[PDB]
């Protein structure tokens, strides 16, 4: 099951780069596809873009770690 994480819209330039650059490098490092979602977060606020780490748990969780390395902060599993 693909997992969703809360990615701040303002941080879409460090982890997301310009058009999802760094996120696909995460994929290469892991295996799961870290793709930008169109889902509304629990808060329904447009400053929190949901991010899809779609793959197998082992790949997702490892990619999660790499993103939490990018932002150097904890990501919350949403859905």
């Amino acid at each position: 099951g693909e997992m969703t994480f809360s990615i701040p819209t303002h941080k879409c330039g460090l982890v997301i780069g310009r058009g999802g650059e760094n996120v696909k490098a995460i994929n290469q490092q892991t295996g799961a596809f870290v793709e930008i979602s169109r889902q509304l977060p629990p808060n329904g606020d447009p400053n929190f873009k949901l991010f899809i780490i779609r793959g197998s748990p082992q790949q997702i969780d490892h990619a999660k770690q790499l993103i939490e390395e990018k932002i150097e902060g904890p990501l919350c599993p949403v859905g």
